[PDB]
C-alpha cells in the first residue's frame, strides 16, 4: 500500500500545475483548487508528516490548551510554542455562552460540544450526528449566525474511531501538515478514553490553496521521499480529556527530513 | 476523460466490497465506509446520472419548492412529486425565526441563507465563506445548538462558479443520484443569477452507506454502462432566484438506462 503522505504531495502537485490564481481575504495571491480530501490510516501509525519536520511540540501543546478552553495566549506560549477573545478552546467547551474575559469563570456555561461528542460515542456509537465545529472570531462580530470554519465529525464501527475534518479552506504549505497531526491526535485521544482503536481521519478542503511564496519551498519539498510514518504512544491510562499531559504523549520512529520554513 | 458518472458506480462498488455492517437510527442495516468525494463537471453537461432513470421532475420540483421557503407537503405534491414544519426550504429563507404555520408571514424573519449566499457572489466572489446549512427538523427539538444535516458552501474563480455539498451521512442508493442532481441544479440557477458559468459540483460524506435491501438491485445498477450526460437549459433570463418556474428548464439528450426501484 503506498504511503500516506502521497496523498499531500499529490495534492501539492496538483494545485502548482492545475491551480487557479486567487486572491484571499488580504489581496494575497494563493494558487487555488476547490475540493480536496485524502485519508490517513491511524491503525499502529500516526500521520506526522515526514518530507519536512511537523513542530510537533506545538501541535500537541496547542490541542491541550484548546482542551482547556484557555482563551489566554499566555498559557499557551509559556509553554514554548494575553487575552485572545472567544478563540476555538472557548467554543469547543463554552459554545454558545457570551466570552467576558480570559479570567471569568464559563462552569456550565454554553454547550460543551468536545464532551458532548464523546459522550454521544459511549451512550450510542452508530449516531451520524458526532459534530463537532469551530468558528474563526473574526466572523463572530461580522453577522448573524456566521458560518463555521471547520467541522469535525465522529465516527464509530468495529471498536474503531474515525474522524472526518471539513475546513472551508486549507493553507496546504502551512496549516495543513500541522492540522492533520492535530486532529489525528484528538482522534487518538478521544479514542483513548472512550476505549476505541484509531481507524482513519479523513482531511476535506474547500479552497484548498497554496501561497506564492510557498511554491519554491514546495517544489522542493516535493522531490523527497517519505519516509514509513512514526507511531504514538499514550502510556497512561486516562479517563477524562481534561487530564491529559503533555508527557502523557510520545512520538516513536519519527524521523523526518529537515524543517522547511514558509513564509 | 473518464465519464464522471464512473465515480459513483466505483464508490457503489467499494462500499460492497470494503463497506462495514452499521445500523441506522431504526436499526435497519447497511454497509457503510466513512468518508467519500466525488466531483462532477457541471460545464457544458448536467450530471443526472444515466445507469438508471432519476426522477428530474421530482428533483426540479423539490428543489423550486425550498426556494420558496415553503413549509406546506401539499404546494409541492400538488406539482406531482400539509404542515411539515421548519423544512429545509424554511431553514434556506428563514433561517433563526421561530417557525408558526405554513400559513404564518415571515418576511424579513431569520436570516435569509440563499439570498445571502446570492449577495456574498456578486459583493465578493473571492470568500472563503459562502456558506449555506441545513439541519434535519427532527434533530431540532432534540438538543442545544444541533449539528448541521448537510452544507453547501460555495466557490467563485474565473467567472466559474462551484459547490460542494457535505452530508454527514449518505443513502447512497436513494439519496445520492437525486441529491446530485439537485445541487447541481442549485448552482445552475444561482451562476444563471449571478452571471456566472457553472463549474464543478464536489459531493463530500461522511457515513456513505447502501441499504442492505439495495445491494441486488445496485449490483444490477453496476453491470451497466454510463451514456453521455445530457445538458440543462435555462431558456429564459431570469434575475430573481424566487422568480425561476419549472418551465424555465430543459434537460436535453437524456437518454438513461430503466428505472431502479429501491426499496
Amino acid at each position: 500500500p503506498p504511503h500516506g503522505e502521497l496523498q499531500y504531495l499529490g495534492q501539492i502537485q496538483h494545485i502548482l500545475r492545475c491551480g487557479v490564481r486567487k486572491d484571499d481575504r488580504t489581496g494575497t495571491g494563493t494558487l487555488s483548487v476547490f475540493g480536496m480530501q485524502a485519508r490517513y490510516s491511524l491503525r499502529d501509525e500516526f500521520p506526522l508528516l515526514t518530507t519536512k519536520r511537523v513542530f510537533w511540540k506545538g501541535v500537541l501543546e496547542e490541542l491541550l490548551w484548546f482542551i482547556k478552553g484557555s482563551t489566554n495566549a499566555k498559557e499557551l506560549s509559556s509553554k514554548g510554542v494575553g487575552d485572545l477573545g472567544p478563540v476555538y478552546g472557548f467554543q469547543w467547551r463554552h459554545f454558545g455562552a457570551e466570552y467576558r474575559d480570559m479570567e471569568s469563570d464559563y462552569s456550565g456555561q454554553g454547550v460543551d460540544q468536545l464532551q458532548r461528542v464523546i459522550d454521544t460515542i459511549k451512550t450510542n456509537p452508530d449516531d451520524r450526528r458526532i459534530i463537532m465545529c469551530a468558528w474563526n472570531p473574526r466572523d463572530l462580530p461580522l453577522m448573524a449566525l456566521p458560518p463555521c470554519h471547520a467541522l469535525c465529525q465522529f465516527y464509530v464501527v468495529n471498536s474503531e474511531l474515525s474522524c472526518q475534518l471539513y475546513q472551508r479552506s486549507g493553507d496546504m504549505g502551512l496549516g495543513v501538515p500541522f492540522n492533520i497531526a492535530s486532529y489525528a491526535l484528538l482522534t487518538y485521544m478521544i479514542a483513548h478514553i472512550t476505549g476505541l482503536k484509531p481507524g482513519d481521519f479523513i482531511h476535506t478542503l474547500g479552497d484548498a490553496h497554496i501561497y506564492l511564496n510557498h511554491i519554491e519551498p514546495l517544489k522542493i519539498q516535493l522531490q523527497r521521499e517519505p519516509r514509513p510514518f512514526p507511531k504514538l504512544r499514550i502510556l497512561r491510562k486516562v479517563e477524562k480529556i481534561d487530564d491529559f499531559k503533555a508527557e502523557d504523549f510520545q512520538i516513536e520512529g519519527y524521523n523526518p527530513h529537515p524543517t522547511i520554513k514558509m513564509e
